[PDB]
């Protein structure tokens, strides 16, 4: 289990640097500390060298307007951020920037396993999502396998 | 230790599906991730079938009005969501219609043990507050074992 | 591993009641549930018996304006409030008085470890920051140690 985990760290590390990795999302998290599950085939961020997609589409039983939310966003990524501490925990950040529309994306690992938390912020308004799920690379992520793209 | 959890979640669950069961608060959280302890005698959402009760009321060392609130509603039960998803967390709302006042009520669950998270909405402003604790099925409830309704 | 966290808890107890301690931070905490890695030699709480000095000063990947903050207070420590649970849970508060600047400190240390949360609120407006790290003895914290206050 220990080991387990540590080699999925390893592996997340290693899809970050190769800019090919995909966050599979399996909740949304609420600035007031509550959470509500999502599917993670319509709730992702892949990012394969220059291009990048990110999905997010939940409908949850989070009474209300911020319990439903989403933006889709399919092109070119840039302005790739990265910082790691002596620990091994990793903070980045990048934009995805399709046609009229772009997303700021900031992603943080921390180190012995691969959850990692993403916040998404559509250029459209102020309003942001953060999910949080698993880093993997692009070979063992099911959404990048189970089409071509 | 991790058997005793597991016995605790399953009756948690059939608590939830009973339409029988209190969420004891022991502490409030707050947007900033910060939290405060406080007394389950007066932080606590009941249910028993189509009628229910939440009372809230914390005096914390957080500073400031964020650090004090509460509120008590008692009456009928309606409009209960539940959503679980693959893994055993669920997602549950429900109101609580007293007279001249109500409270929205979300309560999420996860998997494996009996801590849930609260998050209450009372209708005279656009506030809540989030609290966490333990979630029982009603005879193993102190709070509801020590009066009679 | 267990019995080492116990006797950091214990040692953090004790240094809260000596009024005598470092909170050495490592991290600062986002609203949305985000985390980054901070260092602990510009970010740290001193208290020692009626004189405190907070610094706080990151400059993070998280995008935009809540990335970057910070604050320095050296003065005079006061009304220091403090609360502890049955289950050994603290919750503390004061104040660190500048010449013309103060910042409001609420603390709070859960039993069994010595990791504490931190809340700083500065005078000139009412923004705050909240970070995360150890709460050490002074005898054992390098920032202390580190140089002639
Ligand atoms: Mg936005
Ligand atoms: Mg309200
Ligand atoms: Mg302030």
């Amino acid at each position: 289990q220990q080991a387990a985990d540590a080699v999925s760290y390893d592996d997340a590390v290693a899809a970050l640097k190769a800019q090919q990795f995909v966050l599979e999302a399996n909740q949304v998290m609420f600035r007031n500390g509550q959470t509500a599950f999502v599917t993670s085939n319509t709730n992702f961020v892949l990012v394969n060298q220059g291009r990048g997609t990110v999905q997010v589409a939940f409908n949850t039983v989070y009474p209300g307007p911020n319990g439903i939310g989403g933006v889709t966003v399919d092109g070119t990524v840039s302005d790739i951020k990265t910082s790691t501490d002596k620990r091994g925990n990793i903070n980045c950040s990048f934009s995805i920037q399709g046609i009229g529309i772009s997303a700021q994306i900031f992603l943080t690992l921390t180190n012995g396993d691969n959850n990692a938390t993403v916040t998404i912020n559509p250029n459209f308004n102020s309003n942001t999502m953060t999910l949080s799920g698993s880093l993997l690379p692009l070979n063992q992520s099911n959404i990048f396998k189970g089409r071509s793209w």
